[PDB]
């Protein structure tokens, strides 16, 4: 039930241009809510500004295609 | 007590090349060894690599000046 949702989230997550995998994702529900948070891989020579709008475009990407969630942060490390 | 803790932390983190401030800092008591995580500015221009190495640099700066810190994890963000 829940990893048919975070099955979602990461194939989600990988569309984006710029993800480089899915280093971590947690997911719990708060009632019927999913709350995440979950790290991505990027390219090392990516700027630091580049970063943060990848994790954008994923929050965005990822929030739009799985309605439950109502809480996602996402950061990223070099991979 | 602790907040001549922090403001030592805060100091060191400061004084290492590419820190563009503390963004936050918590810092607390197990036992007599502190647990930290801080949050340092970076130039957003600077690549995910290398905000990498500028926080690597804080870690063992910060952690080789206030001997008390058993634990310090330091991420960055563009400022």
């Amino acid at each position: 039930h829940m990893e048919a949702v975070q099955n979602r989230i990461v194939e989600a997550a990988e569309r984006v241009p710029g993800v480089r995998g899915v280093i971590h994702l947690r997911a719990r529900y708060v009632g019927q809510d999913i709350w995440a948070d979950m790290i991505i891989g990027v390219d090392p020579e990516n700027t630091v500004e580049q970063a943060h709008e990848i994790c954008e475009a994923v929050q965005a990407a990822v929030c739009g295609k799985i309605r439950r969630i109502e809480s996602l942060h996402v950061s990223a490390e070099a991979r």
